[PDB]
């Protein structure tokens, strides 16, 4: 199937743990797959302006690792809770990511998620000012802007709003389209 497809492929690209024990300031993030329609999509947060680090970005969910956490996939999920309201039960972590290095001493572990077709998000107003899906898709063919330097743009069909990507995000968000997608009977 579509979902059983996904993961599959998803698992080829898994590091695990290989790099988490590294010294590091360490964050991780969930990429969220969302299937709606026959199709596979990605969740997106818009954060808070009222935030000190990165207000009003679009980011997927995520955050600073604490004492708490077992492990790097624990933030990621405990995050994702925290500022969309996903539970554990509604979500599968399907693999690790290769890490993002970033200002010498912070290292970003990205885990994919397969998300039930019954959650519904409930934005968190004190983190998050918005969450919208974008089709797997789309990111092998994306409207692009130069702001000299990529970014993309996404207007949802359901509303006209437009949604700007970029960085880390938009990076993470291809290599993703680009597992799952690429060579495909249609
Ligand atoms: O997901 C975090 C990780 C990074 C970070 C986190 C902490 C310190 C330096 C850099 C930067 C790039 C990412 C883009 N949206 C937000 C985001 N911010």
């Amino acid at each position: 199937s579509m979902l059983d497809d996904a993961k599959a492929r998803l698992r080829k690209y898994d590091i695990g743990g290989k790099y988490s024990h590294l010294p590091y300031n360490k964050y991780s993030v969930l990429l969220p797959l969302v299937a709606k329609e026959g199709k596979l999509h990605l969740l997106f947060t818009v954060r808070s302006e009222k935030l000190r680090r990165a207000p009003g970005e679009v980011c997927f969910p995520g955050g600073k690792r604490d004492p708490t956490d077992m492990d790097d996939a624990a933030t990621a999920l405990r995050e994702a809770q925290e500022e969309v309201g996903l539970r554990p039960h509604q979500v599968e972590v399907v693999c690790c990511l290769v890490p993002c290095l970033i200002d010498t001493d912070t290292l970003i572990t990205p885990f994919v998620g397969l998300i039930d077709h019954n959650f519904q998000a409930q934005p968190n107003p004190a983190e998050v000012k918005d969450v919208f899906l974008v089709p797997l898709a789309y990111f092998l063919h994306p409207q692009v802007h130069d702001q000299i330097n990529h970014i993309f743009e996404y207007t949802n069909p359901e509303d006209g709003v437009t949604y700007q990507i970029k960085g880390m995000t938009a990076n993470l968000a291809v290599l993703v389209a680009f597992i799952i997608l690429e060579k495909k009977p249609t």
